[PDB]
RNA sequence: UUUUU
């Protein structure tokens, strides 16, 4: 019992994907404490129209003004579960809607979408059915853990630079001004909780959002959100082509799901400065590879994801929060399944299970 | 968040 991942198997018509609706949000503060509000939301604030072009020093503050979240702490779905617990009787869709849904992080769905084309990094997804609801929580693979622990100094800095770029592009208040003199604390995060549906699979998922754009004529989330990104400066048509085929696929896969309409990219030079900005509308990303023999196709991404959801739902028959069906995948092969009980794979906490049961 | 496919 396995699931194949080749694009050729999923090249059919684009499947049904419900326009995402924001059900709520939550913020994690500097101490990684949960708050059921939008206190962590920042606002899009690009360089003044009449001022000089951007010249953001992404290395500024590294590492003295860097407070990185502890990656050894595996939160899994915990924060999202707290939101669900605090909103279980306020969910739309009618009675039993949650019972037929699949709950997970936007990032987990993004990895599913890119699976047909990914050739370097594999993954593992733990699944448990509890009160009908199917929960999907990613598991760091042994290899990914090793790669993380062996993270090169350069990669460590590049990760900081991505967060630093946000600091140069966001203000704490609408129409306010960015403040690059502060600390980059990655425990801080604003998450949107959304409702959608792929095929006949209702979805409830949360995703971290970079900022809200006040200037945007459309003020209703998620349409008012913006995704920020950094990438190396490119000069040759060849570099741009590679960017379209590989990087854009991941940018599209991340922003399409939550309904974030724009991705603003900061291109950094070898010295670590962002001296150029470009906006990539999510719904136009595919245009760059539509007639490309080596490009990606959104339909393949979504059809595979729908296929995996069907596969997971049919495989996880037993309603038991202590039972886990681990779905494993490595480039070059199909998605396989193994069954496990309790620690270490079980991920639904007793505080959630006991409350939902009572 | 980021390097690469
Ligand atoms: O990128 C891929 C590549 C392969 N597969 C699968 O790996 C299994 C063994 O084929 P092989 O690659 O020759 O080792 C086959 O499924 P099978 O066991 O025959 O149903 C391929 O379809 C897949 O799902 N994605
Ligand atoms: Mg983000
Ligand atoms: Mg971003």
């Amino acid at each position: 019992p396995s699931l194949r991942t080749q694009p050729s198997l999923y090249s059919g018509p684009f499947p049904f994907y419900r326009r995402p609706s924001e059900l709520g949000c939550f913020s994690l503060d500097a101490q990684r404490q949960y708050h059921g509000d939008a206190r962590a939301l920042r606002y899009y604030s690009p360089p003044p129209i009449n001022g000089p072009g951007p010249d953001f020093d992404l290395r500024d503050g590294y590492p003295d003004r860097y407070q990185p979240r502890d990656e050894e702490v595996q939160e899994r779905l915990d924060h999202l579960l707290r939101w669900v617990l605090e909103h279980r009787n306020q969910l739309e869709g009618g009675p039993g809607w949650l019972a037929g849904a699949t709950v997970t992080w936007r990032g987990h769905l993004t990895k599913l979408l890119t699976t047909p084309y990914e050739r370097q990094e594999g993954w593992q997804l733990a699944a448990s059915r509890f009160q009908g609801t199917l929960y999907l929580s990613e598991v760091e693979t042994p290899a990914a853990r090793a790669q993380r622990l062996a993270r090169p100094p350069l990669l460590r800095e590049l990760m900081y630079m991505g967060y630093k770029f946000e600091q140069y592009m966001c203000a704490d208040k609408p129409g306010g001004s960015p403040d690059p003199s502060g600390e980059v604390n990655t425990n801080v995060a604003y998450c949107s909780v959304l409702r959608s549906r792929l095929g006949n699979h209702p979805l409830l998922f949360s995703g971290e959002v970079d900022c809200l754009n006040p200037q945007a004529p459309c003020t209703q989330p998620p349409s008012c959100y913006v995704e920020l990104k950094t990438s190396k400066e490119m000069h040759s048509p060849g570099q741009w082509r590679s960017f379209y085929r590989h990087k854009l696929l991941k940018w599209w896969a991340q922003s399409f799901l939550p309904g974030v309409p724009h991705v603003v990219a900061g291109f950094r030079n070898p010295e670590g400065f962002v001296c150029s900005l470009k906006t990539f509308p999510t719904m136009e990303m595919f245009e760059n590879v539509r007639n490309d023999r080596e490009g990606w196709n959104p339909s393949v991404c979504m059809n595979f994801c729908a296929a995996f959801l069907s596969f997971a739902q049919s495989t996880v028959v037993q309603d038991d929060p202590r039972l886990v069906h681990l779905f494993s995948w490595e480039p070059g092969g199909p998605v396989t399944v193994s069954v496990h009980r309790d620690a270490p794979y079980a991920f639904l906490p007793s505080w959630y299970v006991e409350t939902m049961t009572q």
